[PDB]
C-alpha cells in the first residue's frame, strides 16, 4: 500500500523507514537470544558435572 | 565526495546517513564483544580451578 499509492522518490523514503524499524527489532531479537543461550549453557555445564 | 558535488546544506542530510550506520556498526562489535569476553572468562576460570 506504500508504494501503491505513489511513484518511487516519494515511496523509498518511507520505506527507509520502515526497514530501519525492522532491522531493529530483529537485532533486539538477536541480542537477548545470545544472552540467553549463555545461561543455557552455565546450566548444561552442571548439568555435565 | 560529498564534500565536492555538495554545498554544504545538502552535505549535512547525506554525511548524517553515514554517521548513523557508522555508530550502529560500531556499536554491534561492541556489543559481541562483550558477550563474546563473558565467555572467555568462564573457561578462564575453569582453568584457573
Amino acid at each position: 500500500d506504500i508504494l501503491s499509492r505513489l511513484d518511487p522518490p516519494e515511496a523509498e523514503v518511507q520505506i527507509d523507514r520502515l526497514i530501519t524499524g525492522r532491522l531493529q527489532s530483529l537485532q533486539t531479537y538477536v541480542t537477548q537470544q545470545l544472552i540467553r543461550a549463555a545461561e543455557i549453557r552455565a546450566s548444561a555445564n552442571l548439568a555435565a558435572t
